[PDB]
This record gives structure tokens, C-alpha cells and sequence, in this order.
């Protein structure tokens, strides 16, 4: 309840716009990581992660979009396109996951045309480790096995987004 | 009418040494059971195989194997196919990338303790020839495309766990 987040670009259950779309697959979006700022720090946090999932992405394992951790826990905030895959804008200590893409750093939405509104959770994770053996070569699902292990709590932030 | 059968896996039984993962903690054989399918439908084009474990605790499960580009002519995968240096891949077949982050089988590795977890292993019949898939193919992306290609699907799900005690 406490441990919350925000974004000042997106906000749960509005339509996302062009700027968190992907670029490719015949969408063709700005493909930026929103900004994302967390409160309400849990007791004991030793460091933050986010991930970005789309549970309704029709593939048998929903779609992981983004995975950063070893956000240390004196950074309270990542600022618009921290998720660059050329690295650049990460706070210092953290590092990407590979996404679903096939690459390490923010994918943004790319939903079936004429589908209902995809869900994209955006997730900050606080955590009882202050770090976790990540690379660009961790799957999704690696990261998301290490952050359920180290789990203090989550605060999430769902926006949606459909192709007209 | 599609179905599958093996000579080491069957449904709900404990799954051997020989297909538990090595790594993480688990001293298994990790080689990939042969798989025999019959009932191909009409239509199909080329086989896939997949191996799914709903239960890890991940938010995604986990992908333990796909193979995709089986040659419509080919009904069987033998023991140990999905080792990641290909040596007994049947020709033209290629493997994506699984949640360990290789290109090749992974075989079970549950947490101690847990409930039994249920392994999917599916077999796929598909409408097109060649899917675009390379080694760098994630399990989702792979899923992406098999579900798009379906014409018929069969499995089987055998489980494993590890006690504590």
C-alpha cells in the first residue's frame, strides 16, 4: 500500500502513446522507457528492480518487455528512456535483462491488430538482496525466478494500449 | 486423432535422473526423451516441439526446450535431440532459446520442497514449412509463431520433485 509508483507519461488503464511503443513488427512507436518514480521505501529494501510484462501477448508465456535490477536502494526514481539498450541512462550498479525481443533494455507495446487493450504491467520491485547475478544474457523468466525469491514488495502501475 | 508417445516420459509419472537439468543445483543428465507422433493431420508442413513448466515460480513459467522446422517427414525425435551442439538434431529442425539461455533441451530443475511441477512436453503440428526462428529466438517469440501456425497439438506431462526431506 505504502511502497507505490508513478510515471509522468504513464498512468494504469490509459492508452499508452507513441513514445512506449515498439519500433518494429509493423508498429512503429518512439520505443522509450516512461519514467517511473517510486515512495514509500520498504524497511530493509537493499535493491530495487522493474519489470515490464504483458500477460495477454498470445504466446504461451505472456511477453517480458523490460527487466533492469540492482537498482541500488538510494535511487528512489529512473528517468524517462533509462532503459536504452546502449545503456547510457542506467543508474549507476544497475544492469538490463534480455526481453523478449532478443534484446537487453525497454521494448515498448506491439499488440496484435484489432485485439482488445493489452495490459503492460510495469512493475518496481523492493528487494531483500542488494544484488542478484544478472546480465544481458538472463531470460525473463531467470530474472523473475531471483526477484519472486528475494521479494519484500512490489508496487505496480498498468497502462494499456491497443492498435485501432 | 493428433498424438505423441514416448519410450521414457509418460503423464503424471516422476520424471528420471536422465532429465533433470545440470545446474542451479541439479546433477541430472539433462538429455532431451524421445518423442514418437502419429495421427499427423491433413495440412501439416513441418513439426515443433516445446517443453513448458507453468508452475516455476517466475511469472512466466519456464521454457525448457522449443525445436521448430522438424521436416514434415519426420514422425520421431530420438533420445538426447535436443543437445545444444546439434550433433542429433534431424536435419533442417533448428532450436530457439530456452529460459536457461541456451539453444538445446534444459531439463527439470524444481525449488526443494515444492509441490511437483508438471512438464509440459508438446508436440506441434504446423500449417507452414520454415518459421523464422534462430538460436536467439526466445521461448515467447517461438510461442508467438507456433500458436499463429496450429493445426494440432498432442503432449504429454510427466512431473518431478525434490524433497526437502
Amino acid at each position: 500500500a505504502e511502497f507505490q509508483v508513478t510515471s509522468n507519461e504513464i498512468k494504469t488503464g490509459e492508452q499508452l502513446t507513441t513514445s512506449h511503443v515498439f519500433s518494429g513488427f509493423g508498429c512503429e512507436g518512439g520505443n522509450t522507457s516512461p519514467s517511473l518514480t517510486w515512495s514509500g521505501v520498504p524497511e530493509g529494501t537493499k535493491s530495487f528492480a522493474v519489470t515490464v510484462y504483458d500477460p495477454d501477448a498470445p504466446t504461451g508465456s505472456g511477453w517480458w518487455h523490460w527487466t533492469v535490477v540492482n537498482i541500488p536502494a538510494t535511487v528512489t526514481y529512473l528517468p524517462v528512456d533509462a532503459g536504452r539498450r546502449d545503456g547510457t541512462k542506467l543508474p549507476t550498479g544497475a544492469v538490463q535483462g534480455r526481453n523478449d525481443f532478443g534484446y537487453a533494455g525497454f521494448g515498448g507495446a506491439c499488440p496484435p491488430k484489432g485485439d482488445k487493450p493489452h495490459h503492460y504491467q510495469f512493475k518496481v520491485w523492493a528487494l531483500k538482496t542488494e544484488k542478484i547475478p544478472v546480465d544481458s544474457n538472463s531470460s525473463g523468466a531467470l530474472v523473475g525466478y531471483m526477484l519472486n525469491a528475494n521479494k519484500i514488495a512490489t508496487a505496480e502501475i498498468t497502462p494499456v494500449y491497443e492498435i485501432k
